[PDB]
């Protein structure tokens, strides 16, 4: 499991930078 | 932008690859 | 005139490859 | 990307002096 938490802390960093902040 | 209209599309290509095919 | 559509012509085109979406 | 936010900078300018202030 502790592949996804990995992969989620890639993926939603990366679109964090991108969507409204 | 095309840059995001691919970005996804690699992800696609990630996340099955990564997780599995099914 | 023809300068103007001639001019908007050359930035539709060499832009819209670029948003190319 | 800084891209689109630089896009509407020059529209606005386009748009400066094309119709007028």
């Amino acid at each position: 499991m502790e592949f996804v938490a990995k992969l989620f802390k890639f993926f939603k960093d990366l679109l964090g930078k991108f969507l409204g902040n």
